[PDB]
């Protein structure tokens, strides 16, 4: 009796059913969402949510565009900030505060990100922050302090790779990893309102990674998640989503470290990329489905729902209330990595919220990073190409 079995039964006897389309394909996010929905549905009187997996996040946005085309949309769905921008062009989204959902206490880092022209269009739900995952045992073995600066991080990666005979910093050659180096070398994607992929800081970020590959301290991972490659050769450090925390804990055969990210100086942690999603409510949904979404959105913002969800996953509890819940506190008191994730969430950057950003981050910027890392393309020539494809798509 999988939670999804329970839910299908709950929905089969419900008077009213609001679909929630998501992009959790498995593991702890998928288990945590479904357990939340089972609990919500037991409380309700013939009024249920039905989570519908749509694949990953891009499958989900593709399926949502086909839904507008078909005229069959869900009540709710997961959405990045760029997805929200897109669906607003379509006039598809219900303003949240119209349902009377109370948003005070939601972290302004996340609340600001769902606000378009003053209006909130999303409920921050599963929001993650990059952290530094590390191998405590391997750093102790070579007397390496947890690096607090980008300088110390390069140094440690070179020191440990020399000692162990192989690259100890592991990375996915993607926009998400790029963003960490880009932000903390003083990059910004927007200059005088214009999207710029090929700035000096972008070239310096992509150069740093490619030189790490050439020098033997950076290891590109091209098959599975980082946590799925552990046990193959020496590992000291990744920069990865907090939402992988439970997966790291399960897979690591070594004592797993979580730290705040290396910054430019010791005066502050580096910035982590905010990932994960918001829940949106579609205007096309029935008044009755909307009422279910309003109770569901209130439930998901409750201290207990956030304390259970965040502690099952490593996602960042989106409310001040969740940190004051005793189930959170019990987990935090036993595992310092939960406070570490919250501390890192204070130092948080977003990618641009342009309608076209999902296509750019994957098919243009992501590609130019793969070209440099995996095919030895010159970092500037790869980014100049990206900039030109992005300027051509935005002109379309
Ligand atoms: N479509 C679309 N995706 C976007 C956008 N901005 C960023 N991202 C993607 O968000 C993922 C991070 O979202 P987050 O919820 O923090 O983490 C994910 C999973 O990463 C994480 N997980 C699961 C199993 C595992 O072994 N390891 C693990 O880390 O669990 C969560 C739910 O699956 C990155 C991954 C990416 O697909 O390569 C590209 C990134 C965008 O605009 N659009
Ligand atoms: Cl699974």
């Amino acid at each position: 009796m999988k939670p999804e079995d329970v839910i299908k039964e709950q929905c089969a006897r419900a008077k009213v059913v609001a679909e929630l389309w998501h992009g959790f394909t498995g593991g702890a996010p998928k288990a945590a969402l479904e357990n939340l929905v089972v609990e919500f549905n037991k409380a309700q009187q013939g009024r249920c949510v039905r989570p519908v997996p749509q694949g990953g996040y891009r499958d989900l946005s593709t399926k949502i565009k086909a839904a507008f085309a078909a005229g069959k949309v869900p009540t709710m769905a997961q959405a990045f900030e760029n997805n929200i921008a897109l669906y607003l062009e379509a006039k598809a989204l219900l303003p949240i505060e119209s349902l009377g959902v109370k948003l005070q206490g939601v972290n302004l880092t996340f609340l600001n990100a769902v606000r378009f022209g003053g209006v909130v269009y999303g409920v921050p739900f599963n929001k993650s922050i990059q952290v530094l995952y590390y191998n405590k045992d391997l750093l102790k073995k070579h007397g390496v302090p947890v690096p607090a600066t980008l300088e110390e991080f390069v140094a440690a990666a070179k020191k440990l790779s020399r000692a162990e005979g192989g690259p100890v910093y592991w990375f996915q050659p993607d926009a998400s990893t790029f963003a960490y180096f880009f932000f903390n070398l003083g990059g910004s994607y927007l200059k005088d309102g214009k999207l710029v992929l090929n700035s000096k800081e972008a070239v310096e970020a992509l150069t740093l990674l490619q030189n790490g590959v050439k020098e033997g301290w950076a290891k590109p991972i091209t098959s599975g998640a980082i946590n799925q490659n552990l046990g193959s050769g020496p590992y000291a450090f990744s920069v990865d989503t907090s939402a992988g925390y439970t997966a790291y804990l399960r897979a690591a055969k070594f004592d797993l470290g979580v730290a705040t990210l290396p910054g430019r100086t010791k005066g502050q942690p580096g910035y982590g990329l905010v990932q994960g999603t918001n829940l949106v409510v579609f205007r096309q949904a029935s008044k009755e489905e909307q009422a279910v979404a309003k109770d569901f959105l209130e439930f998901v913002l409750s201290p207990r729902a956030q304390a259970v969800f965040a502690t099952a996953t490593g996602y960042v509890p989106v409310t001040e209330g969740a940190l004051k819940d005793p189930v959170y506190q019990a987990y935090a008191a036993e595992n310092p990595d939960y406070a570490t994730i919250v501390r890192q969430s204070r130092y948080a950057k977003f990618e641009p919220a342009l309608a076209e950003w999902e296509q750019i981050r994957f098919d243009i910027l992501g590609q130019a990073i793969k070209e440099a890392i995996l095919n030895k393309a010159d970092p500037k020539a790869a980014l100049d190409r990206a900039q030109k494809l992005a300027e051509d798509l935005l002109s379309s």
